[PDB]
């Protein structure tokens, strides 16, 4: 059995920064360090940081006065930022810069009172944080997930309308949604393509190349990772069996029995150790040396705030 490894895979620049923000805060200030939401949607990273003294909360009212608070990579609404601001907290912001970029545009549209449409998945913390940048009652902020959503949306003034996207979407599905928006609202303004980040685009492109070669694709990542789920979905849509797994213990032998070629990748929030252990388990089930596929080079790094070292 040939084990193939997707390239690029695993940590992106935002996730490396965000985890380093929490670890450095723990090292500089000691436990506890409060984090609003899982810093990244990975169970291994999250359990790890919990055992080291980070406490993960959903609301600022869970956080004691005087505490250090870090916002997760996904970002936070103005309401949350202000509730934190109004309380007695030292705040470090681990929001990915590439999320912050979208935030600034929704804020712009809000200040103008011009309506904005977000493409994204209801209930995801990044969507809550992005929708949460708009506050002007004179305009409006709308969520669409699909072409059918666009087909039913009415806005107040379609001569002044813009759109933004969640950073972790399916590149192909988002393209359908944008085509629908431009047909329904011919004057809508957006970025040249979308707000899907470099890391989501690359890892999708990588998993397409993997799925071309592999009968079975394992995507290392947690159930609540949006970008990880998009990798598994892409492979499955190409007619390959695909599984999203937290770690090597999730592997069922039937998945790989009599399979000549298995592919492995990882979501942007999955550490490389998890992938090494998955390969190790596939080697127990008959795999050889893991072969990495050639991939698009990534060279972006995002530094932690100077205050955190
Ligand atoms: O939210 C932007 C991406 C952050 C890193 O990946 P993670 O799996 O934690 O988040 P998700 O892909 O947004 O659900
Ligand atoms: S997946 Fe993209 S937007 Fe999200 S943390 Fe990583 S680089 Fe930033």
């Amino acid at each position: 059995m040939q084990i193939l490894l997707a390239n690029p895979r695993g940590f992106c620049a935002g996730v490396d920064r965000a985890i380093s923000i929490v670890e450095n805060a723990l090292a500089i200030y000691g436990a506890p360090i409060y984090v609003r939401h899982e810093v990244v949607h990975n169970r291994y990273v999250v359990d790890s940081l919990r055992e080291r003294g980070a406490i993960f909360i959903e609301q600022i009212s869970e956080v004691p006065d005087g505490a250090i608070l870090i916002f997760s990579a996904h970002g936070v609404s103005q309401a949350v930022r202000n509730e934190a601001k109004s309380r007695d907290l030292t705040v470090f912001d681990a929001t990915c810069p590439l999320v912050t970029k979208v935030h600034m545009e929704v804020a712009r549209a809000s200040r103008r009172g011009e309506e904005s449409i977000l493409i994204g998945h209801a209930g995801h913390p990044e969507v809550e944080g992005t929708m949460g940048q708009y506050s002007n009652p004179e305009g409006g902020m709308y969520l669409v997930e699909s072409p059918d959503d666009v087909w039913k949306l009415t806005v107040k003034n379609e001569e002044k309308l813009s759109f933004m996207t969640q950073t972790t979407l399916s590149v192909d599905d988002t393209s359908d949604v944008i085509d629908a928006l431009r047909k329904r609202f011919p004057k809508i303004v957006g970025p040249r393509k979308d707000d899907i980040c470099y890391a989501t685009t690359n890892r999708q492109e990588a998993v397409r190349a993997l799925a071309e070669q592999a009968e079975v694709v394992l995507v290392v990542g947690s159930k609540n990772s949006s970008n990880s789920n998009r990798l598994a979905e892409l492979a499955q849509r190409m007619g390959k069996r695909a599984f999203l797994i937290d770690d090597a213990k999730d592997i069922q032998e039937e998945w790989v029995k009599e399979v000549k070629c298995v592919g492995v990748t990882a979501g942007a929030s999955a550490p490389d150790i998890l992938v090494q252990n998955v390969v190790a388990r596939l080697q127990q089930l008959g795999g050889g040396e893991a072969i990495p596929l050639e991939g698009r080079e990534e060279n972006i790094v995002f530094e932690v705030p100077k205050e955190l070292r």
